[PDB]
């Protein structure tokens, strides 16, 4: 997951 | 999940 | 995951 | 995780 | 994990 992200000023959660 | 995602300024999550 | 990230400003976690 | 990040100002956890 | 980082000012955590 998140293979490819700009930016991230978020979560990005792989449970 | 979330490949490829430019701006994440939220939660992006998988469970 | 979170193979290219040009900015992490926050979480990204793989659990 | 993490192969290719260019700045990292948050959290990038592999549990 | 963090094979190619610029900078981190964050953490990046490999458990």
């Amino acid at each position: 997951f998140a293979e490819d992200v700009g930016s991230n000023k978020g979560a990005i959660i792989g449970l």
